[PDB]
């Protein structure tokens, strides 16, 4: 039985959180362990909300590819084409920002709390590019916020504006939102672990401040329950929000590595991973949509991560077993 190897793996690993497995569109695992908040003796639920992180990521990729779809943009366009003041890497295409092969990087935003316009502008302002970068698969998380920035600037909206009509309002998501307003109900808290620490003890909270939430504009700023993180990412890959025409050129992978379009592709389906903040959040997802493994966790442990659990969960899902 699924339910009985997934409970023995999971608890065996120590995981706090909640886990969903699905299988041909039908839920077969769907269970949470642990505390959202030790202090306040609230336990982990099935819709508890847990923070993307990266994954975020994936939907800023689909937001500018329905730009590409309805004619606003394209993924030959050069940065320079919406960033004017860039001194260097103005060639670098939408393209190679969504697939992480560009030698731009900013390790900081503004220690201030500022709105999305002027996060955008700090990031314009501060970024470096490394020639020696470019063109090759190196991990940099500035390429998506400035695609968030492109994103405002092509709609005359806000990032947070897009989001809601292009995901949450459009897929009914009820348990998804920005970190910055308040998770509300069944919300989680974030906690600290040692470099060796297997065991939840909970006994130091993880901070994140208003800055940091709003420096991961189209990035890391959204809390998600494993359900509504699965209906984003299924709907995707179902032509739900894009084409699949344009998902397929969307997620494609370069010669030196497996991302692109915001998504790790492999020969059995996508993968994201996102750490950050006393969370860890894992997807992988078969090509249709239609199987894959969410597990989100409120206590990250080096020494118990989640990614390599729901990689095996996947691998033996993808096999039939
Ligand atoms: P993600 O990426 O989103 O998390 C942000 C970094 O891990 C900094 O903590
Ligand atoms: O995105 P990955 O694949 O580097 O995994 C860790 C994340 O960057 C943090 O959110």
């Amino acid at each position: 039985n699924t339910d009985e190897q997934v409970t023995k793996a999971l608890n065996l690993s120590h995981f706090v959180g909640s886990a969903l497995v699905v299988k041909n569109d039908h839920v077969i695992y769907n269970r949470a362990f642990g505390y959202a908040n030790k202090a306040k003796n609230q336990r982990n639920k099935v819709n508890s909300k847990y923070q993307i992180l990266s994954i975020q990521k994936s939907m800023t990729a689909v937001g500018i590819m329905q730009l590409v779809q309805a004619g606003k943009v394209k993924l030959t366009d050069p940065i320079s084409k919406y960033y004017p003041t860039l001194k260097h890497g103005r060639q670098t295409t939408l393209r190679q920002m969504l697939d992480m092969t560009t030698g731009f990087r900013l390790k900081s935003g503004s220690k201030e709390f500022l709105p999305e316009n002027q996060v955008i502008d700090f990031a314009a302002h501060n970024v470096f590019y490394y020639p020696d970068k470019n063109g090759i698969y190196n991990y940099s998380s500035v390429n998506f916020l400035l695609l968030a920035g492109i994103i405002r600037k092509v709609t005359g909206q806000s990032y947070q504006h897009f989001f809601t009509t292009h995901f949450i309002d459009k897929l009914n998501l009820n348990e998804t939102g920005f970190l910055i307003h308040g998770q509300g109900q069944d919300a989680t808290t974030g906690y600290r672990a040692l470099a060796d620490q297997t065991l939840p003890n909970y006994d130091q909270t993880m901070p994140e401040s208003k800055s940091q939430m709003a420096n991961e504009l189209g990035t890391g700023q959204v809390y998600m329950s494993t359900a509504d993180l699965f209906t984003v990412e299924s709907a995707i890959l179902k032509g739900q929000l894009l084409s699949k025409k344009n998902v397929a050129i969307l997620h494609t992978r370069t010669a030196t590595g497996e991302y692109g379009g915001g998504v790790y592709n492999m020969s059995n389906g996508i993968r994201s991973h996102g750490l950050g903040y006393g969370y860890e959040s894992s997807i992988f997802l078969s090509p249709d949509g239609k199987t894959g493994v969410v597990l989100m966790s409120n206590y990250y442990r080096k020494a118990a991560g989640i990614q390599a659990t729901a990689n095996k969960i996947f691998t033996e899902l993808m096999k039939g077993d």
